[PDB]
């Protein structure tokens, strides 16, 4: 299907120390939010005590509460970039459109923290949210969610949830990274020129992983896990022109065949990252998909 016209324009108009690279990523996110301002939303900043230290969070409170579980959201950025501010545009809209309380998580970034530290942190935050939920008037079971590297974390938390005695009602994976071992067709076909590139992915792995062997660890590559039975209901959103497309869709098929209630949606014409790029109407369409999916959980 042709590249979406606005996407095509965005790519055509695209033109460092670690600190500078992080600031650049932050500046781009700011520019997009200036172009398409987020909805106003009540928020509260907090800090959760994890097994690897304090992790800042931001709780988003909907104008009108309509969903009975808290959402715990883990931002993307290759494990190296991003924060609660870079993903505010997405989270504010998830909050208000779903009518859900959302916990956005500022997990520890690489290379300063290495695999599997943020996985541990993300579990600890999920556990905290489950314990708080009754006092917010909610069910203790949580929904985990994330984009890209954040979708990785969400998928891994979900695979660990039973073992960690963590009640999870659903998982929302937005163009996740799931298999660091295998090349897929999309990974070859869209390797360069679609925002998320091959070289960047390599560099992200070099920052996050301890050694090259970690690629086969199931907490890095959750698509490798042989037993997906009994995992939480899954919404897997992919972009057509994304190197990570094929691994995301393959995992959705594997979940489905393992009896996990699964919705798999490819947004045609789109690229990696589109759900934090509000210049594209498909971002809000995908958020509507989330709301529709979550309507069916209870
Ligand atoms: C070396 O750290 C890890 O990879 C790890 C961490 C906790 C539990 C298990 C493991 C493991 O699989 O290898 C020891």
């Amino acid at each position: 299907m042709p590249l979406d016209p606005r996407v095509e324009q965005f790519l055509a108009q695209m033109p460092l120390s670690l600190a500078e690279a992080r600031q650049q990523f932050k500046q781009g996110a700011l520019l997009l939010d200036q172009m398409v301002p987020p909805p106003p939303v009540d928020t509260e900043d907090g800090t959760v005590v994890t097994t690897h230290g304090p992790v800042r969070i931001r709780r988003y409170i909907p104008d009108r509460l309509r969903f009975s579980h808290p959402l715990v959201f883990y931002h993307g950025g290759g494990f190296v970039f991003g924060d609660i501010d870079t993903h505010h545009g997405l989270v504010a809209r998830l909050c208000q459109t779903v009518g859900a309380t959302v916990i956005s998580v500022d997990y520890s970034l690489a290379p300063e923290a290495k695999f599997p530290v943020p996985v541990a942190e993300c579990i600890d935050v999920a556990r905290w949210a489950a314990h708080e939920a009754p006092g917010w008037g909610l069910k203790p079971s949580i929904v985990v969610a994330g984009d890209s590297a954040g979708g990785n974390l969400a998928a891994v938390v979900s695979q660990r949830a039973k073992d960690e005695s963590l009640p999870i009602a659903a998982q929302l994976l937005f163009y996740p990274a799931l298999d660091m071992v295998h090349e897929t067709p999309s990974k070859r076909d869209f390797a360069r020129g679609y925002l998320l590139e091959a070289d960047a992915m390599q560099w992200f792995g070099e920052q996050y992983l301890r050694t090259p062997d970690d690629v086969s660890h199931p907490w890095a590559s959750p698509a490798l896990s042989p037993d997906l039975t009994g995992l939480p209901p899954a919404l897997v959103i992919t972009a057509e022109y994304d190197p990570l497309r094929d691994e995301g869709e393959a995992y959705a098929e594997a979940l489905r065949a393992a009896g996990v209630p699964t919705e798999q949606i490819r947004f045609d014409g789109m690229i990696h990252g589109f759900m934090t790029m509000p210049i594209f109407p498909q971002m809000e369409a995908a958020i509507e998909a989330v709301a529709r999916f979550l309507e069916r959980i209870d």
